[PDB]
């Protein structure tokens, strides 16, 4: 499977039945239906002792590997019940500026789509924790075009040395941090993983607030590669899926 004309999220189907399940994402985000729950607690981000390790080109993204083998980058609190660790990670993106995210708020599309991804602890580790419905946690975060985040950077400079997919370098001591945006409201609802197998383990938090990257940095997005340094050039672009049905669900918004 893949995201290209013949493999693409349409496909998914075939190979991975729940692609048509109940729980699926990503999906459009209705700002005037989602109901405001006074009920949520606060999230709570703990990345001061967050640990990265890795980045590598998996030939769907770039992940930015953390260790996980303990409670030092975590999230809690909000619809959250639990420790859940971060343990990678990664973006979607277009091959324009207008499309390239995976959730849409009113169906509006951003050039991106970062991906923080935490497992909850209960649960031992990462492949027992997707098999639950309330196994991960991830953190959603859109980007826009126009002035260039300094905190990543660190991360387009290296882009360069995991063009294709199999390769991977060191990356120590990245700071998370720098991602997140201002403010920390946000809409909240149970999906599945965007990329098979798609499990629908994951409690879904998209933050509100977007976060502004330089063109040039989106640029050198674009310039990596699905294939291995084997295979003809095929550019990693538009590597998101499209939204699907909300069926029996409702979006929680933390704020009003
Ligand atoms: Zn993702």
């Amino acid at each position: 499977w893949g995201h290209g004309k013949h493999n693409g999220p349409e496909h998914w189907h075939k190979d991975f039945p729940i692609a048509k399940g109940e729980r699926q994402s990503p999906v459009d985000i209705d700002t005037h239906t989602a109901k405001y729950d006074p009920s949520l607690k606060p999230l709570s981000v703990s990345y001061d002792q967050a640990t990265s390790l890795r980045i590598l080109n998996n030939g769907h993204a770039f992940n930015v590997e953390f260790d996980d083998s303990q409670d030092k980058a975590v999230l809690k609190g909000g619809p959250l019940d639990g420790t859940y660790r971060l343990i990678q990670f990664h973006f979607h993106w277009g091959s324009l500026d207008g499309q390239g995210s995976e959730h849409t708020v009113d169906k509006k599309k951003y050039a991106a789509e970062l991906h923080l991804v935490h497992w909850n602890t209960k649960y031992g580790d990462f492949g027992k924790a997707v098999q639950q419905p309330d196994g991960l946690a991830v953190l959603g975060i859109f980007l826009k075009v126009g002035s260039a985040k300094p905190g990543l950077q660190k991360v387009v400079d290296v882009l360069d040395s995991i063009k294709t997919k199999g390769k991977s370098a060191d990356f120590t001591n990245f700071d998370p941090r720098g991602l997140l945006p201002e403010s920390l409201d946000y809409w909240t609802y149970p999906g599945s993983l965007t990329t098979p197998p798609l499990l629908e383990c994951v409690t879904w938090i998209v933050l509100k607030e977007p976060i502004s990257v330089s063109s040039e940095q989106v640029l050198k997005f674009r310039k990596l590669n699905f294939n291995g340094e084997g295979e003809p050039e095929e550019l990693m672009v538009d590597n998101w899926r499209p939204a699907q049905p909300l069926k029996n669900r409702q979006i929680k918004a933390s704020f009003k």
